[PDB]
């Protein structure tokens, strides 16, 4: 039970599965809680599998199996690296790291070249619409889509799990006041890299497979159609991304320090 | 067989059912031909039943029954007035004569107050969208919607079947060179009306129940997304409306002349 | 003019209106001829509107309007079905099809349970008297009343216009020597009925609204008081009913044969 | 006022006009009381003027005028002999003293030769019927008629006012115990009569012009149709006749005694 | 007996029959007294029946019968109106009210146009002579005749009994000091007359049938031939007329006053 | 340093590297100790890589790299599974699990079908000779070869590391006195197997990659040529195999018990 919490902790989703499993809750409630957390985790992982139906259920074998559009991909006790090697073939990333898949599925997708003027009309007067990726604030990207009575905004800053481990390794290496040890790690970083130099291991760690690369902000009802509030969710998602991406680089520095 | 042709002739649709029934065609082909003609007729009648699934099939009793969303409404041998009293309760007309129903069904409908600027975006970048009624060229109205990969434009000039019989009665009455008989019909028109004066009967005539009030122009593929060609179909539908509405007022003058 | 003749032909009354209209007769004579024929027709139709003052007059609009106790009910050019839907609310039929109205109006009505002994006294010694309905010869009924110096006898065999069309349809269907076509009409008669099977239309036909259901035999002077001659008019009315009802079922078979 | 009471006292009708005139009642009430009493008096006088509309009204000249079908006949202050000479020409008596007029007016009248069997039918099943005169119990006569919802029975024993004065004169003359005076009146009765002998004068007396010759018993509602109760009113009228005719011969003996 | 006194009191003749009947006088004396009084009454009544032999006799029936030239006219107990209707057909009055009959009978009658000079010769030297009517003093008339040794002078002022009742009614009506009641009787006199207004009845009164209209003064012996004394009897008769006619209008005012 | 001891402990070779690294010994001595232990371990692992020159040396990066015929295969800190996936492609196992490679290399190899008579001659009179695999005592196999002045005997009982983990799992599962839990593990063993049932993980354990499958007994000098002593080393190697294979199945039961 605690392994799924650490697997859901790499996306900013507090599942409380270890507390819900001990809460003596029925299987119908446990399955719904584990399913609603992996969906909020898949939206923060940047996998771009929104077109897939993510689900989770506990097996009678004493394990938890992941579900994707009907077919089982992997199990919980099979390690955090087995699930990453299962959703990777179902994911298509471009040269920037974004998902080329459309969240709505088969249909039309407006390009990222569309001005903000034509977007307010598709937010106030349209039914179903999906946009591609466009350059956001700073070095980030953003995409929007609306399905049914719910509007979704996914501001993303692509960053792989390996690149995330190398960034946190250079932060703890630069914070070394000992100039002799800081030079020794800088000499080994020229060949093995920033990660292999600080270590002179983390294959079972969940942070080495899934990282935070996007944020999903939702809106339903009449707010999902007002163009003024849509401009307030893109900043609420870009700020929830800077805080989430700023907290994972700090939790990773507390582990590689040893 | 010939009754369905006259019933389809009041909407500008040449069904050729009397030629197809004598063509020794199978029932599968006869049902498809009668179904594709009533759909093109319902779109030219102005009933606004586009949200309903119109169908037609020949019965083993030797008759033809009309179909609407599964439930049979009326039969062909039951007269052209029985079908009009069946689709009227399923139709909702405002004070102008237009259908308040949305062609797409449940969802959002952009109002007729939207400028043409926000419409090109919903034609070039949107998936499913439907508009309400707006004032068109002259004294006409227009509405547009797109379902799947097909875009539909329905320019409409509301005119009931009774108002159509009264207009054709004043045209033949004004064309009377005999000033004495023209004055006599004008004296009886002050009470009985323009129709009851020329007649001093047409309950079994199909033109007294269904009239032309709109035109349906369709486009599929990439043409259903280009905003330049969408501006060419609205005029192709408004011209196909002036010609169709101009030919029904002439065929009605050739009958009331007797 | 010819429409009122066919409307008066369904009751065995030869009005000769088409010959009287062309006879260049004044309006006073034309109104009296059309009025005396509808009264003799209403007495043979079984409507039981004898308590109402039936009248008819030609309108200056080129039409003929029916009159009943002062208020206009319908017009001639309004079809033979409009007049039937107008006199029906003024008619009250029991479970047998007879008129519950008293021909004399407000007063006393002797029941049909009265013997023939007490009737001769009311025929020879009474002034105004009216009887209710009693079972006549065969499956018929009979009623008698006397107003002023005129005695009236109305032998009736109730039969609606729809039941009359179904009886004539089974006679032409039984006369089919072709056993294959006779079986085909018998197979469709199990659901649509005897009328809908022979037809695989007659809404404008006058025979589909008014049928012969009674006969009115009158007597005035001293003959309207002799009990011996009153027994001779009831048979003269029951025989004039079998012949009239036997001729309408033959004229209806000559139309449905096509 | 008191003269109309004595004029109404010769028919067994207590009018109480002298008490009603002093009762300070309006003219509308006084006219109705005097009218309802002369009608009940005319029915007991045997005049047979039931076909005439009897009425009475007080004149502004201080007198009371009699009314019959609209035209004034006589006045009250003109003596009781003037009214008798006015209704006599409007009365037609046969050789027996009965009124040949029919109470119902123009129409049919069943003869007195009709058995009681055919009468119960005309009482239970008929509307309006009137009978002629037939020999009743003893030396009396009887006639019946029904108008509207009221049945009337008039048992009559014809007796003129002059014959009534001669009968009461022989009763007081036979009651004379003095054989000498009884013989003297019998000797003068051989020429002058029974009346002129007892007197050796009464022209102003109301009893010398109007006498009781019939009785009117009425019934309304459902009782006016039951044959069992009709047999109870004929005896209630024949007994009310023997008592009324037996009391007038006693009041006349109390006057001629002087 | 007292009825003949009141019948003789309307002519100024005091018969005293009620005193003579109680005087136990024989029938021969009673007949002579009643005969001599009716003759003096007929001469004062103005009936002009002097040519008739007036007589009166009491009947054994207890009544008194009037006699005129042998044939009985009426009886006393038959009322004072029966005798007036009996002597009227035997009387012939002109337009002035005088009797056209000659008192002497068949013969010659000198006209009223004769001067007084030729009259003295017919009074002093003639035997039997009779004059017609001539205008007397004032508005009166006079006539003279002589039969045997008796000369008769009849000064007359014609006045019917009805006109006498109307004159006495205007005298009591004019003597009304109450101006309101005098106006009320004057308002009813415009239609009913002066008699019917004061009464708002007197058919049995003798004054309503016989009135004083002449006076008979007689002379016999040598005085019936002296012309000087004949001029003294005409004034003695004209004065006995003004007093008698002046006393009847006073006795009539004492009766109508009630 | 301690990881290479656990990596050398799965072959019955006590390297004492953690004690030699802390012994402050030079790199020349540390490299020789780590090299002589992996060679004695590769001979007990059954890999059949005797034809390859196995070597080991500590890297200046703080790690230990494995060496095989000159080319580096893997490193020590790369896990015990990386080295197993490196020597597997250099190993060729038949259907029984034995190495098809000849220990001497290119040359001739006497088959296992050779009798023991012809083997004593090749042990007492030959120089270089190598034998293939032949069925040994029980279910084991054996092979012999001599290179230079040293004779080698390798008695082998093929058993993969996965089959070794499944055997130790059935021993701890059969030793369960709790019959309910023993039945539950037997129910899950029908599908997941004996290993997956006891666990309801050991990827980083060295015992899950390298197991004991053979024993290498050596002899040099004149003893490497006496046929009597060669028969004493094959039993000294088959007994050193039963003890080594009997001690690894006991150390594996002490780990899977948790």
């Amino acid at each position: 039970y605690a392994a799924f919490d650490t697997l859901m902790s790499t996306a900013g989703v507090d599942s409380q599965i270890a507390a819900l499993a001990a809460s003596e809750a029925d299987a119908g409630t446990l399955d719904a809680a584990l399913t609603q957390s992996l969906q909020e985790a898949q939206g923060r992982w940047g996998l771009g599998l929104h077109h897939l139906r993510h689900e989770a259920r506990l097996t009678d074998d004493g394990d938890i199996e992941i579900l994707t559009d009907g077919r089982p991909s992997a199990r919980v006790s099979e390690g955090f690296g087995a699930l990453a090697q299962a959703y990777a073939p179902m994911q298509a990333l471009d040269e920037r790291g974004l998902s080329q898949w459309a969240a709505l599925g088969e249909g039309y997708r407006a390009p990222g070249d569309l001005p903000l003027a034509q977007l307010k009309v598709l937010i106030e007067h349209a039914r179903d619409f999906e946009t591609d990726w466009s350059a956001g604030r700073g070095e980030t990207f953003q995409r929007v889509w609306r399905k049914g009575d719910t509007l979704f905004v996914e501001v993303a800053r692509p960053a792989s799990a390996e690149a995330a481990l190398s960034k946190a390794a250079w932060k703890v290496i630069a914070s070394i006041k000992d100039r002799a040890f800081q030079r020794e790690l800088m000499r080994r970083s020229e060949k093995d890299g920033m990660l292999g130099a600080l270590l002179g291991n983390l294959a079972q760690l969940p942070e080495a497979h899934f990282t935070v690369q996007a944020f999903v902000q939702t809106l339903s009802g009449a707010a999902a159609r007002n163009a003024e509030e849509y401009r307030a969710a893109l900043k609420t998602a870009a700020a929830a991304l800077e805080e989430y991406q700023g907290v994972t680089t700090r939790q990773l520095s507390e582990v590689l320090r040893h």
